[PDB]
């Protein structure tokens, strides 16, 4: 059995916590994210259930089990809780709190003002969530790799919703397609990742934030966005972004990786924003 290290402590698959088969129903499908199907379950605990399909590769059956031992090791309230796993049953589960508000990405795309609502505020709350995740994992020297609005998950719709980080998948590869659009130039020129890597997507995920929900460097494929932030290019602002917003966003942007913001500085900008009157008067523009 595979072994996983997290703020040093060492585990396997013996430490994740089995819930018997029999226990667990199947609701509804969720959609799937190339490692399979996602369902909306109960155990009565409301979860969501990822599924290994019975046809697979030894490996991606260890990435899994991999998957698995990273989210149960974590505990913060800013990433998404691991309930258990199933792993005694075909197919094998694992067993994630239920986020009822669904992804991040969809959530903005769905949920954008319209004729028929969301303010500043509720991005900036966003944003400040899952920066604290992100400075959680830093703090305790885990690199995620992907930060990403499509990543992301909110436990409601509503204004008390709770952004959580809610996907591990690209840092399960590496511990053992690329992101190029949320990469710093180390890290797809050099290969090079530290926790300035996180810096770097967190600006590019608070830009996907504050447009609510656009694909980054709009109308550029990947390997432009390789030449252009490469030779320095950067995004503008969102529509209707606020200068302090899009700063911060900037700063994550800077070239060199220690020239960037460290998360303890990016909430705290992040707070300032919260505060500033001009930034969360600004209205959000209506399609
Ligand atoms: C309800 C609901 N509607 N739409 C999504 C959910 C949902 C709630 N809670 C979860 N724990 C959850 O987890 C999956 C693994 C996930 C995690 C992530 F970060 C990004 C995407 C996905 N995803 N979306 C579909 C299939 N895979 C999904």
């Amino acid at each position: 059995n595979p072994n996983y290290c997290f703020a040093g402590k060492t585990s396997s698959i013996s430490d994740l916590k089995e819930v018997p088969r029999k226990n667990i129903t199947l609701i509804r499908g969720l959609g799937h994210g190339a490692f399979g199907e996602v369902y909306e379950g109960q155990v009565p605990l409301q979860v969501a259930v990822k599924t290994l399909p019975e046809v697979c590769s030894e490996q991606d059956e260890l990435d899994f089990l991999m998957e698995a031992l990273i989210i149960s090791k974590f505990n913060h309230q800013n990433i998404v809780r691991c309930i258990g796993v199933s792993l005694q049953s075909l197919p094998r589960f694992i067993l994630l709190e239920l986020m009822a508000g669904g992804d991040l990405k969809s959530f903005l795309r769905e949920t954008r003002p319209r004729p028929s609502s969301l303010a500043m505020l509720d991005l900036l709350h966003v944003a400040r969530d899952i920066a604290c995740g992100c400075q959680y994992l830093e703090e305790n020297h885990f690199i995620h790799r992907d930060i990403a609005a499509r990543n992301c998950l909110l436990t409601c719709p509503g204004p008390g919703r709770v952004a959580k980080i809610g996907d591990f998948g690209m840092a399960r590869d590496i511990y053992r397609m690329l992101p190029v659009k949320w990469m710093p130039p180390e890290a797809f020129m050099e290969g090079i990742f530290t926790s300035k890597t996180d810096t770097w997507s967190f600006g590019v995920l608070l830009w996907e934030i504050f447009s609510l929900g656009y694909m980054p460097y709009p109308s550029k494929s990947n390997q432009e966005v390789l030449e252009f932030v490469t030779s320095g290019g950067r995004m503008d602002p969102p529509k209707n972004c606020p200068g302090p917003v899009y700063r911060i966003m900037t700063q994550c942007w800077q070239h060199q990786p220690e020239d960037r913001p460290n998360f303890a500085i990016i909430l705290e900008r992040i707070e300032y924003c919260t505060q500033d009157p001009d930034v969360i008067n600004t209205a959000l523009p209506i399609e």
